[PDB]
This record gives structure tokens, sequence and C-alpha cells, in this order.
């Protein structure tokens, strides 16, 4: 099997993992603890990487950090990423736009101040939301029929960004629609089951939402 | 032949510069001024981009945003992007670590409180640099003997830093000697010299770092 690495959390690696699993794609995963900060210190710069990072990805074939470098490596495989320059470009377009979703929600949550501009987040979440809602249209998933690795990021930062907003979606019935069609496929439901699922925490566990040891209720 | 569009800055949009003054590739770009917010507003979702953002690439046969799915389109056209799975997940890679190297001058440049935040960072930037130089190795450039996007992404995002840190290249002379290798490529030093290069701000007019009408220092 291919071998990965990160924390014990959501973060950047859910998105591979839900990936993996719909692929059905074999894997062991090695996850580091919030304790165990100085244990990864001491594997960065022995496994062979060319750019030590987390999360980590190891096969016979290919040692990779970057996330969306190691899940477009697993859907290059299976040759899912673009047929023309033009489909790949497209592809690539939305997994940075689907980034930015993520990350704007890390910005916010890594916020010292963030009891005090989660008001402003909030605000500007609407208008981006739309976008993608626009984006999507009557499509199954964001890139046609087919699921793309594409689907399971935007998949993620939506689920994440809702343990804020937990009623965002309500005026978007059509990301509501696809974030359930995403939780409903055999592989991903199975696997959102499983013991081998992290639902928490979404971000690093020193992040002032998203974090700590629980879910807030 | 193809339309661009972003802020006068350089930014995110400079790699993509770069990579098409390299290529020969003829464009023109649309830019932004300090004072044009509300004009990008009017544009902004009336160009028949499907995920409107700043920049934009349209032409004949395409319409993109997201700056590296705009590089990774013009590399893609030129045969640049990798010949296997495995090559093309390594440009993937070195692609994401690039953007992280940009970010983290981004990070500390648009923080509220940055003379107070940039101690951290100057403190952390040797041990990314080392991981740079470590990468590069005795290379010419960062994916072998020829000139990749990717080049470009770490070349600016090096360009910009040592206005934070002077001297953070000097226990580093490999990537010394990149930043003049890109620097004397021929169709790159012309730009560079021309009218019009955009040599300033780095980041957006509003950043704590990089910012400001015009800094030559
Ligand atoms: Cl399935
Ligand atoms: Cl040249």
């Amino acid at each position: 099997p291919a071998k990965l690495g990160y924390w014990k959390i959501r973060g950047l690696q859910q998105p591979v993992r839900l990936l993996l699993e719909y692929l059905g794609e074999e894997y062991e995963e090695h996850l580091y603890g919030r304790d165990d900060r100085e244990k990864w210190l001491g594997d960065k710069f022995n496994m062979g990487l060319d750019l030590p990072n987390l999360p980590y990805y190891i096969d016979d074939k290919c040692k990779l950090t970057q996330s969306v470098a190691i899940m477009r490596y697993i859907a290059d495989k299976h040759g899912m990423l673009g047929s023309t320059p033009e489909e790949r470009a497209r592809i690539s377009m939305i997994e940075g736009a689907a980034m930015d979703l993520r990350m704007g929600f890390v910005r916010v949550c890594y916020n010292p101040k963030f009891e005090e501009v989660k008001g402003d987040y909030l605000k500007e979440l609407p208008t981006t939301l739309k976008m993608w809602s626009n984006f999507l249209g009557d499509r199954h998933y964001l890139t046609g029929s087919s699921v793309s690795h594409v689907d399971f990021m935007v998949y993620e930062a939506l689920d994440c960004i809702r343990y804020l907003a937990p009623q965002c979606l309500e005026d978007f019935p059509k990301l509501k629609e696809f974030k359930s069609r995403i939780e409903d496929l055999p592989k991903i439901k199975a696997y959102m089951e499983s013991e081998k699922f992290i639902k928490w925490p979404l971000n690093s566990w020193i992040a002032s939402f998203g974090g700590g040891d629980a879910a807030p209720a």
C-alpha cells in the first residue's frame, strides 16, 4: 500500500483520505497526535522527502508532499485530471478556488481575536457560497457527472464551515444537495461510519476555532 | 491573442507575467490601479468567468482564474508539466511549496501587527531557505536543466523576501546564483528592463510591508 502521514486532524488531509477511500485504493497512514510534534521533527528529514512537510505520501514509485499534489497524483493514475490542456486547467482552477474556500476558514479560525472578527467572515460568506452555487448549476458534481478530487476538497470545506455557521447552507440547497450526494456515495458513507474516520478536530488543536479536543454544539 | 487582468502590483501575477515573457507568448493585461476596486467589482461578474477572481486569463479557447491554474495552462500548451504521473506530481509539489514560500511572506506582510510578528518569521526563514537550497542541489533549475513555471514562482518569492531580509541569501549561494540565472535569461532581462515591468508594490498597496504607492526600500 501507499504510506501517508499527517497530524491526527482533518485539515488538509481529509480530502486525500476521502479520495483514496472513494477509489478503493489501499493505504496506511501514520497519525501524529497532539504531543508528537518532536517525533515528526525527527522523521521529517529521514523519509527521503525532497521538500519535507505534512502531509506526505510515500510508495515504491513516488515520494510526495503538498496535499493537492498528492490528490493529483492519485487522480492522475486513474485518468481523472482532464484530457485536454483546457480541461486540466479548469480542474486546476476549481482546485485552487477550493483551497481558497478551505484557507479562508483557516485564517478566521487562527485569529488571536477570533470572537471579534467572525462577524465579518460570516458576512462575506454568503457571497462566496453564492459563487460556488452558481458554478455548480444543475450538475451533480463540480466537473460534470463523475466525482473528482476537487469535489472532496469542496465537500470538506463546506462540512467544516458549517460548524461555525450551521445554517449557512439553508440559502444554498444545491450546495446542501451536493454535500449529501458526497456523503451518500457508498464508499464514502461506509468510511464516514468506520473506525478510521476522523471527525474532530477540523484544524490543528491550537486553533481558536475548529480545534480543541471536542466539537462545540 | 490572450487577455489577462490583475491589480497593478506584483502579487500572484508576476510569475505568470514572467512565464509569458519567457515563452514569448503574446498577451495584453488589464491593470486595476489602487483607485479601481469599484471598477473591478463592476467587471467581476461580467466576463463569463466561472469562478470570478483576480487574476484572470481569457482567450479564444479558454477562460480561467487562479494564478497557478493560469501558469499551468500556458505551460501545458508548451509540454512543460511532466511526461509521467510521478513527474507531474513532483512539479505539483514544488509548485505548492513555492506558493507556501510566497504566502508565508503574505501572512507576515498583511499582519495587523507587523513589526511584532516579523521576528518569528525572520527566525524561521533560514530553515525554509535551507530546504530550498538542499532541494536545488547542483541543478540550474528546480526541475532540471530547463526552466519551469515553478522557477518563476520561487524566483518571485525570493526577490520579494529580500526586501524584508536583505542578507537571507548570503548563507545560501546556490539560491543566490539561481536568482541571477533567471534575471540573466535573455527574454527575462529584457522585460525586466522594459516599461511593462511592475517593480513595486510586491503585495497589495494596503499591506503593512511590501506596500505603498512606490518604495525603493
Ligand atoms: Cl462510492
Ligand atoms: Cl531567455
